[PDB]
Protein backbone atom coordinates (compact mmCIF):
# COMPACT_ATOMS: atom_id res chain seq x y z
CA UNK A 1 0.00 0.00 0.00
CA UNK A 2 2.97 2.11 -0.46
CA UNK A 3 4.38 3.33 -3.54
CA UNK A 4 7.96 4.82 -3.30
CA UNK A 5 9.30 6.48 -6.18
CA UNK A 6 13.10 7.94 -5.84
CA UNK A 7 14.68 11.16 -7.77
CA UNK A 8 18.54 10.66 -8.99
CA UNK A 9 18.43 12.96 -11.74
CA UNK A 10 20.30 16.45 -10.79
CA UNK A 11 17.25 18.97 -10.13
CA UNK A 12 19.58 22.27 -9.64
CA UNK A 13 21.77 20.38 -6.94
CA UNK A 14 24.30 22.78 -5.76
CA UNK A 15 25.19 20.38 -2.76
CA UNK A 16 27.17 17.00 -3.29
CA UNK A 17 25.06 14.94 -1.83
CA UNK A 18 21.22 14.98 -2.32
CA UNK A 19 21.18 12.24 -4.48
CA UNK A 20 23.32 10.21 -2.21
CA UNK A 21 20.67 11.09 0.41
CA UNK A 22 17.25 10.42 -1.49
CA UNK A 23 19.50 7.04 -2.00
CA UNK A 24 19.99 6.11 1.49
CA UNK A 25 16.19 7.25 2.62
CA UNK A 26 14.79 5.29 0.21
CA UNK A 27 16.51 2.18 0.82
CA UNK A 28 15.63 2.84 4.27
CA UNK A 29 12.34 2.56 3.75
CA UNK A 30 12.98 -0.38 0.86
CA UNK A 31 14.40 -2.71 3.78
CA UNK A 32 12.06 -1.10 6.79
CA UNK A 33 8.90 -1.41 4.66
CA UNK A 34 10.05 -4.30 2.10
CA UNK A 35 9.48 -1.48 -0.59
CA UNK A 36 10.96 -1.71 -4.32
CA UNK A 37 11.48 1.68 -5.27
CA UNK A 38 11.25 3.13 -8.88
CA UNK A 39 14.62 5.08 -9.25
CA UNK A 40 14.59 7.62 -12.01
CA UNK A 41 17.07 10.07 -13.71
CA UNK A 42 20.70 10.03 -13.85
CA UNK A 43 23.29 11.76 -11.26
CA UNK A 44 25.22 14.89 -13.10
CA UNK A 45 27.59 16.66 -11.30
CA UNK A 46 26.71 19.28 -8.93
CA UNK A 47 27.23 23.40 -9.50
CA UNK A 48 25.92 26.61 -8.39
CA UNK A 49 23.94 27.30 -11.49
CA UNK A 50 21.22 30.31 -12.30
CA UNK A 51 17.94 28.50 -12.39
CA UNK A 52 18.15 29.25 -16.14
CA UNK A 53 20.37 26.83 -16.60
CA UNK A 54 19.60 24.15 -14.25
CA UNK A 55 15.57 23.53 -14.88
CA UNK A 56 16.43 22.82 -18.69
CA UNK A 57 18.97 20.47 -17.45
CA UNK A 58 16.71 18.74 -14.99
CA UNK A 59 13.36 18.27 -17.69
CA UNK A 60 14.41 14.41 -18.07
CA UNK A 61 14.79 14.10 -14.70
CA UNK A 62 11.17 16.09 -13.89
CA UNK A 63 9.49 14.45 -16.80
CA UNK A 64 9.88 11.12 -15.53
CA UNK A 65 9.62 11.52 -11.91
CA UNK A 66 5.94 13.40 -12.94
CA UNK A 67 5.18 10.07 -14.87
CA UNK A 68 5.32 7.99 -11.67
CA UNK A 69 4.06 10.19 -9.59
CA UNK A 70 1.14 10.63 -12.08
CA UNK A 71 0.23 6.72 -12.11
CA UNK A 72 0.90 6.43 -8.12
CA UNK A 73 -1.67 9.31 -7.64
CA UNK A 74 -4.28 8.24 -9.67
CA UNK A 75 -3.99 4.85 -7.65
CA UNK A 76 -5.00 3.29 -4.21
CA UNK A 77 -1.47 3.58 -2.63
CA UNK A 78 0.16 6.31 -0.51
CA UNK A 79 2.60 7.80 -2.89
CA UNK A 80 6.03 8.52 -1.24
CA UNK A 81 8.60 10.70 -2.97
CA UNK A 82 12.01 10.64 -2.12
CA UNK A 83 13.27 13.77 -4.24
CA UNK A 84 17.39 14.39 -4.09
CA UNK A 85 16.21 18.22 -4.20
CA UNK A 86 12.72 20.32 -3.24
CA UNK A 87 13.18 21.60 -7.17
CA UNK A 88 11.49 17.90 -7.89
CA UNK A 89 8.46 19.12 -6.42
CA UNK A 90 8.03 21.43 -9.63
CA UNK A 91 6.80 18.79 -10.85
CA UNK A 92 4.80 16.54 -8.77
CA UNK A 93 2.96 19.73 -6.81
CA UNK A 94 1.08 20.43 -10.68
CA UNK A 95 -0.07 16.60 -10.54
CA UNK A 96 -1.08 16.79 -7.16
CA UNK A 97 -3.15 20.36 -7.47
CA UNK A 98 -5.06 18.65 -10.96
CA UNK A 99 -5.44 15.23 -9.83
CA UNK A 100 -6.73 16.66 -5.78
CA UNK A 101 -7.68 20.24 -6.95
CA UNK A 102 -9.52 19.97 -2.95
CA UNK A 103 -5.84 18.98 -1.45
CA UNK A 104 -4.01 21.24 1.07
CA UNK A 105 -0.47 21.00 0.48
CA UNK A 106 1.75 21.10 3.87
CA UNK A 107 4.88 22.48 2.29
CA UNK A 108 6.87 22.16 5.39
CA UNK A 109 10.31 24.25 5.01
CA UNK A 110 12.33 27.02 6.58
CA UNK A 111 11.98 29.03 4.06
CA UNK A 112 8.81 30.31 1.75
CA UNK A 113 10.39 28.90 -1.30
CA UNK A 114 8.02 32.07 -3.00
CA UNK A 115 10.52 34.21 -4.87
CA UNK A 116 10.04 34.36 -9.06
CA UNK A 117 12.77 35.26 -11.05
CA UNK A 118 12.33 39.19 -10.94
CA UNK A 119 12.37 39.05 -6.65
CA UNK A 120 15.26 36.66 -6.59
CA UNK A 121 18.75 37.93 -5.29
CA UNK A 122 20.60 34.10 -5.68
CA UNK A 123 19.10 32.86 -9.18
CA UNK A 124 18.51 29.11 -7.02
CA UNK A 125 15.54 27.39 -8.46
CA UNK A 126 14.96 25.95 -5.11
CA UNK A 127 14.18 29.38 -3.66
CA UNK A 128 11.11 29.56 -6.43
CA UNK A 129 9.59 25.46 -6.23
CA UNK A 130 6.10 26.80 -4.46
CA UNK A 131 5.72 30.32 -6.35
CA UNK A 132 6.33 27.74 -9.79
CA UNK A 133 3.67 25.29 -8.60
CA UNK A 134 1.26 28.27 -7.72
CA UNK A 135 1.60 29.90 -11.43
CA UNK A 136 3.82 33.46 -10.22
CA UNK A 137 5.71 32.31 -12.42
CA UNK A 138 6.27 29.45 -15.31
CA UNK A 139 8.35 26.61 -14.60
CA UNK A 140 7.42 25.23 -17.77
CA UNK A 141 5.92 21.97 -15.74
CA UNK A 142 2.63 22.97 -15.00
CA UNK A 143 0.93 25.52 -12.12
CA UNK A 144 -2.42 25.17 -11.13
CA UNK A 145 -1.80 24.79 -7.03
CA UNK A 146 -4.51 27.80 -5.20
CA UNK A 147 -1.82 29.44 -2.63
CA UNK A 148 -5.30 29.93 -0.69
CA UNK A 149 -4.26 25.78 -0.73
CA UNK A 150 -0.67 25.71 -0.07
CA UNK A 151 0.29 26.06 3.84
CA UNK A 152 4.11 27.18 5.14
CA UNK A 153 5.20 25.16 8.19
CA UNK A 154 8.10 26.04 10.21
CA UNK A 155 8.91 28.81 7.57
CA UNK A 156 11.57 31.38 9.12
CA UNK A 157 13.67 33.10 6.98
CA UNK A 158 11.58 34.63 4.20
CA UNK A 159 12.58 38.11 2.47
CA UNK A 160 10.79 40.77 2.34
CA UNK A 161 9.86 40.72 -0.99
CA UNK A 162 9.36 37.09 -1.03
CA UNK A 163 7.23 38.02 1.96
CA UNK A 164 4.99 39.96 -0.50
CA UNK A 165 4.09 37.65 -3.13
CA UNK A 166 2.82 35.64 -0.07
CA UNK A 167 0.74 37.95 1.64
CA UNK A 168 -1.10 38.55 -1.40
CA UNK A 169 -1.25 35.46 -3.20
CA UNK A 170 -2.93 34.16 0.06
CA UNK A 171 -0.23 31.41 1.55
CA UNK A 172 -0.27 30.90 5.12
CA UNK A 173 2.73 30.95 7.24
CA UNK A 174 2.99 28.64 10.55
CA UNK A 175 6.09 29.93 12.55
CA UNK A 176 7.85 26.73 13.67
CA UNK A 177 7.15 27.56 17.59
CA UNK A 178 3.37 27.50 16.36
CA UNK A 179 3.47 24.59 14.75
CA UNK A 180 1.73 21.74 16.55
CA UNK A 181 -1.15 19.47 16.34
CA UNK A 182 -3.25 21.90 16.68
CA UNK A 183 -2.71 24.50 13.90
CA UNK A 184 -2.39 22.35 11.47
CA UNK A 185 -4.76 20.43 11.96
CA UNK A 186 -6.28 24.40 11.89
CA UNK A 187 -5.30 24.91 8.63
CA UNK A 188 -5.81 21.56 6.69
CA UNK A 189 -9.54 21.18 8.13
CA UNK A 190 -11.07 18.73 6.32
CA UNK A 191 -9.43 19.03 3.26
CA UNK A 192 -7.21 16.19 1.78
CA UNK A 193 -3.55 16.52 2.51
CA UNK A 194 -0.19 16.57 0.41
CA UNK A 195 3.34 16.52 2.73
CA UNK A 196 6.14 18.20 1.19
CA UNK A 197 9.31 17.74 3.63
CA UNK A 198 12.69 19.80 2.92
CA UNK A 199 14.65 18.32 5.97
CA UNK A 200 16.61 22.47 6.38
CA UNK A 201 12.84 22.95 8.44
CA UNK A 202 14.81 21.54 11.51
CA UNK A 203 16.76 23.00 14.02
CA UNK A 204 20.62 22.52 12.89
CA UNK A 205 22.83 19.89 13.42
CA UNK A 206 19.89 17.07 13.33
CA UNK A 207 19.45 16.04 9.78
CA UNK A 208 22.40 17.49 6.86
CA UNK A 209 20.76 19.63 4.02
CA UNK A 210 22.31 22.69 2.06
CA UNK A 211 20.93 25.41 3.99
CA UNK A 212 21.15 26.13 7.90
CA UNK A 213 18.87 28.56 9.31
CA UNK A 214 18.95 29.06 13.52
CA UNK A 215 15.57 28.56 16.06
CA UNK A 216 13.55 25.81 13.63
CA UNK A 217 11.12 22.66 14.10
CA UNK A 218 12.69 19.19 15.92
CA UNK A 219 12.40 15.92 14.90
CA UNK A 220 9.19 15.14 17.22
CA UNK A 221 6.92 18.39 16.23
CA UNK A 222 7.33 16.60 12.39
CA UNK A 223 6.34 13.43 14.27
CA UNK A 224 3.63 14.60 15.72
CA UNK A 225 1.94 16.44 12.60
CA UNK A 226 2.26 12.71 10.67
CA UNK A 227 0.98 11.41 14.19
CA UNK A 228 -2.09 14.20 13.71
CA UNK A 229 -2.97 13.96 10.10
CA UNK A 230 -5.44 11.09 9.57
CA UNK A 231 -4.31 7.76 7.14
CA UNK A 232 -7.88 8.30 5.47
CA UNK A 233 -6.55 11.84 4.36
CA UNK A 234 -3.42 11.67 3.53
CA UNK A 235 -2.34 11.67 -0.61
CA UNK A 236 1.25 10.99 -0.06
CA UNK A 237 4.98 12.43 1.00
CA UNK A 238 7.56 13.96 -0.36
CA UNK A 239 11.09 14.13 2.03
CA UNK A 240 13.59 15.97 0.04
CA UNK A 241 17.20 18.18 1.22
CA UNK A 242 19.03 14.91 3.01
CA UNK A 243 22.39 16.20 1.97
CA UNK A 244 24.60 13.09 3.66
CA UNK A 245 27.37 11.46 2.19
CA UNK A 246 27.59 7.55 1.55
CA UNK A 247 28.50 5.57 4.54
CA UNK A 248 28.79 8.27 6.73
CA UNK A 249 27.86 9.03 10.33
CA UNK A 250 25.42 12.12 9.36
CA UNK A 251 23.71 9.59 6.75
CA UNK A 252 23.09 6.45 9.15
CA UNK A 253 21.90 9.06 11.89
CA UNK A 254 19.96 11.10 9.94
CA UNK A 255 17.90 8.01 8.22
CA UNK A 256 17.31 6.67 12.05
CA UNK A 257 15.72 9.72 12.79
CA UNK A 258 13.50 10.15 9.26
CA UNK A 259 11.97 6.41 9.68
CA UNK A 260 11.06 7.78 12.92
CA UNK A 261 9.44 10.78 12.28
CA UNK A 262 7.25 9.53 9.02
CA UNK A 263 6.71 6.12 11.14
CA UNK A 264 3.08 6.89 11.96
CA UNK A 265 1.88 7.70 8.61
CA UNK A 266 4.34 4.67 6.77
CA UNK A 267 3.31 2.30 9.34
CA UNK A 268 -0.40 2.31 8.73
CA UNK A 269 -0.21 2.95 5.26
CA UNK A 270 2.47 -0.23 4.98
CA UNK A 271 -0.44 -2.65 6.60
MG1 LIG B 1 27.68 19.87 0.19
MG1 LIG C 1 12.83 22.95 -20.36
MG1 LIG D 1 -4.95 7.38 -1.70
MN1 LIG E 1 14.36 25.35 2.75
MN1 LIG F 1 12.69 24.06 0.18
Amino acid sequence: MIDLIVSQGRVADRAAWMIEGAARTARALEERYGLKGHYVGEPAPHADDDWSVALPQARETLVAVREAATESIKGDNLTVLVNNTHSVSLATLPVVAREHPDAVVLYIDGHGDFNTPETTDTGNLHGMVLSGACGLWDSGHGAGLRPEQAVLVGSRDIDEGERELIRKAGVRVIPPGEATAQAVLDAVKDAPVWISIDWDVLEPGSIPADYTVPDGMLPAQIRAVFEAIPAERLIGVELAELNAPADSERAEQAVAVILDMVAPAFDAAAA
